């Protein structure tokens, strides 16, 4: 691939050379693998949470006596769980061959924790068969693993996808990169209250934006638009888990 | 380009393998060539459709007599016929000598059709010469021999330009890949009620979301802005195209 | 890189071929080098720009006094050096060895001009020394020579981020592509009233769309949606800037 040619910076001013620790140099290395492997479609889809976010805020108490904190995150979670196992390619990847897929018969999801010295991925295994206070339990105590460095390599192997969420900070959407060797990963952006149609007046409802990236070789358009719908459906109305 | 590290997908559970059919393979390996070659930007707008919806509802009746189902398509490729032909640039291909474009004075588009075994976009030849009934007719007809594996290649050939139509399953917006040696693909997505601000209030109007990508090599940022703008302008108004 | 196979445009009807501007090639090509070069994503936030444009029409006296014409630019400008200081991973570079970054102590910022020979991105010096009505002075001056292509060599080098306005054509949003050796873009495009919910009612403002593209190797998710935040909260009140 051509190389970017060296600029002398300090030509146009005083320079100072911070380095990057290894974590970044491996972070950086596998983006650009990814980058050049995956041709890359982003999907955009909002979810209406008005519902989920009233459960959530319901059960605070039931959550602090249980010594969790229940975020939309373990939400999240068990409904991607859900619907990895419906749509099936989306828990696959692409066989060295070019040829096969290999579909996984498992559900391990990693999610995205920005910490000082770069970003570590940690991988919740079976999140289909975890309950929505064992998965914030889970989720919390592998990120403060992660903060402090205490998160052992084990615990970043073997993930079927990756959500990735900013909604914390804020924004209306990106395009995620994907962790290939996986397929897609779920970006989350801030909820904003919006105004939706009910078929005679506008209705403000909380609106979450989802940006899901996929692999276009794997996974083609429709496909992808069948999943954030669907997904967008399971967080409208939590209880579809159940059926 | 670094190869993707292989995995052991069983050491975290238990793996099946599905094979690619060779029209997965095909297009996987097209839709990473398009990757690697064709600098992506996407161009997002919305067009106001509340009047061509109208339109397409009210001539129901006729399309039934003439045994067409009149679609938002038909007037898609009317639309984007006419518009292809007003900014040539994107009717065009990079020459292989990377110093020329040619442009195409003809104007035959591809629409992408999802089939069991894989993509196919099925171009129709001369979009610029056929009525929205014609069009209504031969759409739905190259779409069935497509599900239908009775298409030939063809009718896969010499298209200028693509549309994607993902509006009838759901999504905001996606971000397609370039068909190269195609310069543009047009996405399109679901349709939805929209409170637009008529300078004294807001006014419910039916927006349709479009997604262009381009080869930047050959667009610019103000001429793809400027090609979904007049096809915001072509949709909100399908009668300037008699002018 | 896999070619693109060559294909007969002339099978399927007549073609020209119109050749490419010097301007445009290398345009070209650098686009390619970045494209293969960093891993992007584009994050994307709305700002509110009610008041910033209120502000903007009524300082039309005081500009037309001084000659120059008040554009939302200078303001972007404005605030962006103002960024660009407090957050500097964004003004800074991956250094050639992959293992350090060059931290600029300067800010120099390059805008996006399309002339008809292909896209310049004169570059204004430090920013974040000039005042609003130097810096629409010294915007338009570069704009007209770069039209002119009077502009030399020396005016294009040396910038440490980019913005691109579209706002002026149209359009909700793009996702634009990273001048490497720089590792963020702030792409602009059309303002549109918007209803914003105030807690009780949804009350009109006008937006800004921003679409922030980044080098992922350099950039994380969390401090890029950061930078938009921060940006979003600068435009909604430009006296923070004073502070």
């Amino acid at each position: 691939i051509p190389p970017i040619p060296p600029v002398d910076f300090a030509k146009y001013g005083e320079i100072e050379e911070v380095p990057m620790t290894r974590l970044m140099q491996i972070g950086a290395t596998n983006l650009h693998r990814s980058w050049l492997n995956v041709p890359h479609v982003t999907q955009f889809e909002s979810a209406d949470i008005t519902e989920l976010e009233a459960f959530r805020v319901a059960q605070k108490a039931v959550a602090e006596k249980a010594g969790v904190k229940l975020t939309v995150l373990p939400l999240l979670l068990k409904a991607c769980a859900y619907l990895l196992k419906e749509l099936p390619d989306f828990n696959s990847s692409l066989a060295p061959s070019g040829q096969a897929l290999i579909r996984k018969k498992y559900v391990h999801i990693g999610f995205a924790v920005d910490t000082p010295d770069g970003l570590l991925v940690p991988v919740i295994r079976n999140v289909d068969q975890k309950s929505l206070l064992q998965l914030a339990a889970e989720a919390a105590e592998l990120a403060e693993k992660a903060r402090s460095k205490k998160l052992g390599a084990d615990a970043m192997q073997g993930a079927c996808f990756t959500i990735s969420s900013l909604g914390h900070i804020g924004g209306t959407a990106f395009t995620p990169i994907v962790n290939a060797p996986e397929v897609a990963i779920l970006g989350v952006s801030k909820a904003s209250m919006q105004p939706v149609w009910d078929g005679k007046a506008f209705q403000p409802r909380l609106m979450l934006p989802l940006s899901l990236s996929y692999d276009h070789r794997v996974i083609d358009g429709a496909a992808a638009a069948r999943f954030t719908k669907r997904l967008g459906d399971l967080l409208a109305d939590i209880r579809a888990i159940l059926l």
